[PDB]
């Protein structure tokens, strides 16, 4: 029993971290096989950045002009191309420690957990959700773009965050691996906002169900709703519509605890319409919507990685 | 910016977990230099959890009988002995990937990071704090047992925990890799319950700090207090006394954030005496009290790992 934010191990993921420097702007990079991926904004000066022009400031530069180091060798760069938001450094050495991997571009509402580096070494590991406004609710300082966002599944690495910028809110935008922002951002310094955040029904749902198999079950209430009748009450609160794909994804869990989710969904409308009493649920006197049905499951039944 | 509970990398630990077999029980080992080390009621049957004599049950058990796996290799166990409530097992072949570490107890009001482990390999990464009551509040399943908590120092492996049980309300015991309990818990199956848990008031402090540097501001009063006036007023809230010690551990955020310590504790005690009057602090409508002074100073400065 318990239930905390857990994290994917980092341990496949650290051994893919290098530090890139050009000129005098040093942030993180990811070496899969032979290629190191990295924010184009690399290639700008602090001036650059306030509006850069990134093929420009590409042209301008040769492979000797990246330096990437892992740990105490340089990798030679032998070839360099940008794809989007993101430069792709082709490097004489593949990484020996490349684990099995995939690029995918994940869908608001989906959870990955992130590693926090900094010259290309680790400081940390969190979870976080793709909001529904395309940020993140991460912890990021100067130096740590280039840090990526993964999942696991098994043996394989699924990359779907690489970290660029820091938006008002003290909230975080960044790229898929193919550098592609998440959400209507740019990476420019410019007055930029997100879009106001939701939250994310289906994940509080799936925290309901967590709550439930921990034996905490006092806000279960004697009623069902329709999906229809749940959908207008739950709009008023800012919660994204739930639609049938979510109450299918919510399966398992309904089965496991014999609580039908139209039931958990007309037990989530009364905290929403009357509060929680000075109550909490897992320890938290708010509702928590970062994560996803499939976290509940892999913490709650004990998956592993190999 | 942000502000998140984020564990150490975990790659480091993650090459030391195996999975440990006696009998028809298996649970996890960890694997250093030639030696691996897991919870003594391994050598239970279910049976035998409800009163076990484990000095009885393990002169019956010869090294054959300790079934190592690392992947899909077996470790041949070539000697065995019981320190406290942990069993060591002498393999013949020392873990190549075994990282510079130490063993070390903590303290009650330490975090660390817990690597959850099944069969040998890793779940998932979470922050804990020794709560005063010497319970983590952990996410453990059957099978966890053996799984290891720990601290990075730059390239250092501080082991503090290993995982042996279950408590009343969902919390966890274990042992420092000495085999030695925190608390007054023994590894048999019968009623225990953990002592009524304090707030770690130095950990809400440094949260408090946290709040500041990250730009969350309004709960800060006009007013100073004195230590002795704020260990008076907090006790009444089950908050552990504030030492002098504590109050030089908080001089580095103090010193950055130009907020002397007594301020804080005067801002508080105000908290603590009118509540939060619907409003959160980085997120949270309740005061987070897991993490360290350290942990903010970390997380905050992007200290790395090596
Ligand atoms: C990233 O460049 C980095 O880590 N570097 C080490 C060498 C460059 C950095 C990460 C940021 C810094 C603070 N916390 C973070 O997450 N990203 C940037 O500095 C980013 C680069 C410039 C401007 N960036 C911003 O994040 C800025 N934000 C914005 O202008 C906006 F979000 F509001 F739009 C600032 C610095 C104001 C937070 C570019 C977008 C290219
Ligand atoms: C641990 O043995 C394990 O993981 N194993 C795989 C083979 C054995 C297991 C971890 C527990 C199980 C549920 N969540 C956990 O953290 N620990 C135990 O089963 C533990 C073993 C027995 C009884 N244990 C308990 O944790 C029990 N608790 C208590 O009796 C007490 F805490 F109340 F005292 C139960 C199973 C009731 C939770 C021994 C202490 C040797
Ligand atoms: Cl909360």
């Amino acid at each position: 029993s318990g239930f905390r934010k857990m994290a994917f191990p980092s341990g496949k993921v650290e051994g893919c971290m290098v530090q890139v420097t050009c000129g005098t702007t040093t942030l993180n990079g990811l070496w899969l096989d032979d290629v190191v991926y990295c924010p184009r904004h690399v290639i700008c000066t602090s001036e650059d950045m306030l509006n850069p022009n990134y093929e420009d400031l590409l042209i301008r530069k040769s492979n000797h002009n990246f330096l990437v180091q892992a740990g105490n060798v340089q990798l030679r760069v032998i070839g360099h191309s940008m794809q989007n938001c993101v430069l792709k450094l082709k490097v004489d050495t593949a990484n020996p420690k490349t684990p099995k991997y995939k690029f995918v571009r994940i869908q608001p509402g989906q959870t990955f957990s992130v590693l926090a580096c900094y010259n290309g070494s680790p400081s940390g590991v969190y979870q976080c959700a793709m909001r529904p406004n395309f940020t993140i609710k991460g912890s990021f300082l100067n130096g740590s773009c280039g840090s990526v966002g993964f999942n696991i599944d098994y043996d394989c690495v699924s990359f779907c965050y690489m970290h660029h910028m820091e938006l008002p809110t003290g909230v975080h935008a960044g790229t898929d691996l193919e550098g592609n922002f998440y959400g209507p951002f740019v990476d420019r310094q410019t007055a930029q906002a997100a879009g106001t955040d939701t939250t994310i029904t289906v994940n509080v749902l799936a925290w309901l169900y967590a709550a439930v198999i921990n034996g905490d079950r006092w806000f279960l209430n004697r009623f069902t709703t329709t999906l229809n009748d749940f959908n207008l009450v739950a709009m008023k609160y800012n919660y994204e519509p739930l639609t049938q794909d979510h109450v299918d994804i919510l399966g398992p869990l309904s089965a496991q605890t014999g609580i039908a989710v139209l039931d958990m969904c007309a037990s989530l409308k009364e905290l929403l319409q009357n509060g929680m009493n000075g109550r909490t649920i897992l320890g938290s006197a708010l509702l928590e919507d970062e994560f996803t049905p499939f976290d509940v499951v892999r913490q709650c039944s004990g998956v592993t990685f190999q």
